Protein backbone atom coordinates (compact mmCIF):
# COMPACT_ATOMS: atom_id res chain seq x y z
CA UNK A 1 0.00 0.00 0.00
CA UNK A 2 1.24 3.46 -0.99
CA UNK A 3 0.00 5.84 1.69
CA UNK A 4 -0.99 9.41 1.08
CA UNK A 5 0.73 12.16 3.04
CA UNK A 6 -2.32 13.03 5.14
CA UNK A 7 -3.58 9.44 5.20
CA UNK A 8 -0.38 8.22 6.85
CA UNK A 9 -0.30 11.16 9.28
CA UNK A 10 -3.76 10.29 10.59
CA UNK A 11 -2.92 6.59 10.89
CA UNK A 12 0.25 7.50 12.78
CA UNK A 13 -1.67 9.92 15.01
CA UNK A 14 -4.28 7.25 15.79
CA UNK A 15 -1.50 4.84 16.84
CA UNK A 16 -0.05 7.42 19.23
CA UNK A 17 3.01 8.60 17.28
CA UNK A 18 2.20 12.31 17.70
CA UNK A 19 4.68 13.75 20.21
CA UNK A 20 5.87 10.26 21.16
CA UNK A 21 9.00 10.89 23.26
CA UNK A 22 8.95 14.52 22.13
CA UNK A 23 8.90 13.86 18.36
CA UNK A 24 6.00 15.67 16.70
CA UNK A 25 3.95 13.94 14.03
CA UNK A 26 5.78 15.80 11.26
CA UNK A 27 8.96 13.88 12.10
CA UNK A 28 7.41 10.45 11.51
CA UNK A 29 5.73 11.44 8.23
CA UNK A 30 8.98 13.02 7.01
CA UNK A 31 10.96 9.91 7.98
CA UNK A 32 8.54 7.53 6.26
CA UNK A 33 8.65 9.74 3.16
CA UNK A 34 12.42 9.51 2.73
CA UNK A 35 12.78 5.93 4.02
CA UNK A 36 10.12 4.16 1.95
CA UNK A 37 8.32 6.85 -0.13
CA UNK A 38 5.13 6.00 1.81
CA UNK A 39 5.33 2.42 0.49
CA UNK A 40 4.63 -0.31 3.04
CA UNK A 41 6.19 -2.98 0.79
CA UNK A 42 9.54 -1.19 0.47
CA UNK A 43 12.59 -3.36 1.12
CA UNK A 44 16.29 -2.56 0.83
CA UNK A 45 19.40 -4.72 1.23
CA UNK A 46 22.14 -3.55 3.58
CA UNK A 47 25.81 -4.18 2.89
CA UNK A 48 26.20 -6.43 5.95
CA UNK A 49 23.49 -8.80 4.68
CA UNK A 50 20.62 -7.35 6.72
CA UNK A 51 17.45 -5.94 5.17
CA UNK A 52 15.26 -2.93 5.97
CA UNK A 53 11.50 -3.49 5.87
CA UNK A 54 8.33 -1.48 5.72
CA UNK A 55 7.10 2.08 5.87
CA UNK A 56 9.97 3.02 8.21
CA UNK A 57 12.67 0.66 6.84
CA UNK A 58 13.18 -1.19 10.12
CA UNK A 59 16.38 -3.21 9.89
CA UNK A 60 16.39 -6.98 10.47
CA UNK A 61 19.82 -6.87 12.15
CA UNK A 62 18.22 -5.85 15.45
CA UNK A 63 14.44 -5.57 15.45
CA UNK A 64 12.79 -8.25 13.28
CA UNK A 65 13.47 -11.81 12.12
CA UNK A 66 13.66 -12.62 8.40
CA UNK A 67 15.43 -15.98 8.56
CA UNK A 68 18.54 -14.94 6.62
CA UNK A 69 20.34 -12.42 8.84
CA UNK A 70 22.63 -14.72 10.87
CA UNK A 71 23.66 -13.53 14.31
CA UNK A 72 21.03 -10.78 14.41
CA UNK A 73 18.43 -9.85 17.03
CA UNK A 74 14.62 -9.84 17.01
CA UNK A 75 14.02 -7.11 19.59
CA UNK A 76 10.48 -6.38 18.35
CA UNK A 77 9.64 -10.12 18.33
CA UNK A 78 7.96 -10.10 14.91
CA UNK A 79 8.62 -11.51 11.43
CA UNK A 80 10.00 -8.83 9.13
CA UNK A 81 7.15 -9.56 6.69
CA UNK A 82 4.73 -8.20 9.30
CA UNK A 83 6.35 -4.80 8.67
CA UNK A 84 5.28 -4.94 5.01
CA UNK A 85 1.56 -5.10 5.81
CA UNK A 86 -0.85 -2.34 4.82
CA UNK A 87 -1.63 -2.16 8.55
CA UNK A 88 1.18 -0.06 10.04
CA UNK A 89 0.40 -1.29 13.55
CA UNK A 90 3.42 -3.60 13.64
CA UNK A 91 5.74 -0.93 12.22
CA UNK A 92 4.44 1.71 14.65
CA UNK A 93 4.73 -0.44 17.78
CA UNK A 94 8.23 -1.52 16.77
CA UNK A 95 9.22 2.08 16.02
CA UNK A 96 8.13 3.07 19.54
CA UNK A 97 10.65 0.60 20.96
CA UNK A 98 13.39 1.69 18.54
CA UNK A 99 12.95 5.40 19.32
CA UNK A 100 13.08 4.58 23.05
CA UNK A 101 16.45 2.78 23.20
CA UNK A 102 18.42 6.01 23.66
CA UNK A 103 19.25 7.34 20.19
CA UNK A 104 15.76 8.64 19.43
CA UNK A 105 14.90 9.05 15.76
CA UNK A 106 18.61 9.16 14.87
CA UNK A 107 18.26 5.40 14.30
CA UNK A 108 16.62 6.36 10.99
CA UNK A 109 19.43 7.65 8.77
CA UNK A 110 16.96 9.34 6.42
CA UNK A 111 15.45 11.33 9.30
CA UNK A 112 18.88 12.42 10.57
CA UNK A 113 20.03 13.63 7.15
CA UNK A 114 16.78 14.93 5.60
CA UNK A 115 14.30 15.76 8.39
CA UNK A 116 16.31 16.70 11.49
CA UNK A 117 16.64 20.46 11.83
CA UNK A 118 14.00 21.17 9.17
CA UNK A 119 10.42 22.44 9.30
CA UNK A 120 8.81 19.04 9.85
CA UNK A 121 5.33 20.51 10.44
CA UNK A 122 5.03 21.16 6.69
CA UNK A 123 4.56 17.40 6.26
CA UNK A 124 1.18 17.55 8.05
CA UNK A 125 0.00 20.94 6.77
CA UNK A 126 -3.51 20.84 5.33
CA UNK A 127 -4.33 17.44 6.85
CA UNK A 128 -7.61 16.75 8.66
CA UNK A 129 -6.39 15.67 12.10
C1 LIG B 1 15.69 2.07 12.76
C2 LIG B 1 16.21 1.38 11.53
O1 LIG B 1 16.00 0.20 11.31
N1 LIG B 1 16.93 2.17 10.70
C3 LIG B 1 17.53 1.74 9.46
C4 LIG B 1 19.04 1.52 9.63
O2 LIG B 1 19.18 0.18 10.03
C5 LIG B 1 19.94 1.87 8.41
O3 LIG B 1 20.93 2.81 8.77
C6 LIG B 1 19.23 2.30 7.11
C7 LIG B 1 19.62 1.43 5.92
O4 LIG B 1 19.31 2.06 4.69
O5 LIG B 1 17.81 2.45 7.16
C8 LIG B 1 17.16 2.73 8.36
O6 LIG B 1 17.44 4.02 8.83
CL1 LIG C 1 4.83 18.30 13.31
CL1 LIG D 1 17.91 -14.50 11.15
CL1 LIG E 1 -3.15 1.37 9.26
CL1 LIG F 1 15.26 11.92 21.84
NA1 LIG G 1 16.93 -10.37 13.13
Amino acid sequence: KVFGRCELAAAMKRHGLDNYRGYSLGNWVCAAKFESNFNTQATNRNTDGSTDYGILQINSRWWCNDGRTPGSRNLCNIPCSALLSSDITASVNCAKKIVSDGNGMNAWVAWRNRCKGTDVQAWIRGCRL
